[PDB]
């Protein structure tokens, strides 16, 4: 077949990523007919059902939303070129985090962003914030939050880069696994589709996210977990940093690992176990409601 059906969420951002993949596909294969099959973790389960019942051929996600476990037959096969993986500080009245006076309300529902925020500034009020980027920016403007933390990649792709007051360095707010990268899921036995996707995969980014995901997989993580996992390719080696923290910032467990690109997965697993054997297991047990990594 020459038709390629892309399943995707229906938010402005999700549709941006869908177009991104489509464009890349069209450029590598001028004869391919790409159809979008948008549809309303729960933010991935419906797309996976579409894949299993042949209503779509591939599903485009933001890497950090991709779960660590896949139903048999499905899997991640392509990881596209990574964008700015950093968190961004967005605010209208203030220019930085240090500038926020005591009692300021920062919005984010990410435990990863919160635990790190609270570790440095116990005086701030971290308040939950949910919805598409557009609604989040709306609530900020309505005055419900003094500031909010969002990813740099999302704002840039939406052309809302001017919203970024300051990009928070990884040392301050360690990025979520795969933040800034787009990943494509599809049926493992679908050779044709996989062959078409080969041109979109970005080796270096795949190296980094693999180390990040291996770490997360061992910890049995996801979005609702206070886990940071970020890798860089430094002078031919992968530098992996990871953290697990208590949502109140009182206890944050940190570790790092460095090694050859081909050991990306084992480095991830090793670092994860190191965190686990150092208390991460007790913290994660809270967040998981009894459940804790093996
Ligand atoms: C795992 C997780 N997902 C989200 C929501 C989300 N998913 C993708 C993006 C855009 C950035 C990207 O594609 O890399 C976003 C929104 C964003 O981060 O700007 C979150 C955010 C929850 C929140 O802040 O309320 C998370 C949790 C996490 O990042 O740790």
């Amino acid at each position: 077949d020459n038709v390629l059906r892309i399943a995707t969420r229906q938010s402005p951002l999700a549709l941006w990523q869908a177009h991104y993949v489509k464009d890349k596909l069209m450029a590598s294969h001028p004869g391919l007919v790409v159809e979008l099959v948008p549809m309303v973790g729960l933010f991935v389960k419906e797309l996976e059902v579409a894949l299993l019942e042949n209503r779509a051929d591939i599903a485009v996600h933001s890497m950090k939303d991709v779960p660590v476990e896949f139903p048999q037959g499905l899997g991640l096969v392509t990881i596209c070129e990574r964008e700015d993986p950093r968190d961004a500080f967005v605010s209208n009245n203030y220019d930085s985090l240090d500038a926020l006076p005591a009692g300021s309300i920062v919005g984010t529902s990410s435990l990863r962003r919160q635990c790190q925020l609270a570790e440095r500034r116990p005086d701030l009020i971290i308040r939950s914030l949910r919805g598409n980027v557009g609604t989040r920016l709306s609530k900020l403007d309505n005055g419900e939050y003094d500031a909010i933390i969002l990813a740099v990649a999302g704002l840039k792709r939406l052309g809302l880069e001017s919203r970024i007051r300051a990009a928070l360095p990884p040392e301050i707010s360690l990025p979520a696994v795969g933040q800034g990268a787009v990943g494509i899921e599809c049926r493992l036995d679908d050779s044709r589709t996989r062959e078409l996707l080969a041109a979109l995969n970005h080796h270096e980014t795949a190296l980094r996210v693999t180390a990040e995901r291996a770490m997360n997989t061992r910890l049995e993580g996801g979005c609702q977990v206070p886990i940071g996992s970020y890798a860089e390719l430094i002078d031919g080696e992968i530098w992996l940093r990871a953290l697990v923290g208590a949502p109140d910032g009182s206890q944050i467990i940190r570790g790092e690992r460095r090694g050859a690109p081909q050991d990306a997965e084992q480095m991830g697993i090793s670092l994860a176990e190191e965190l686990l054997n150092n208390g991460a297991r007790e913290i994660l047990a809270e967040v998981y409601n009894g459940d804790a990594p093996a």
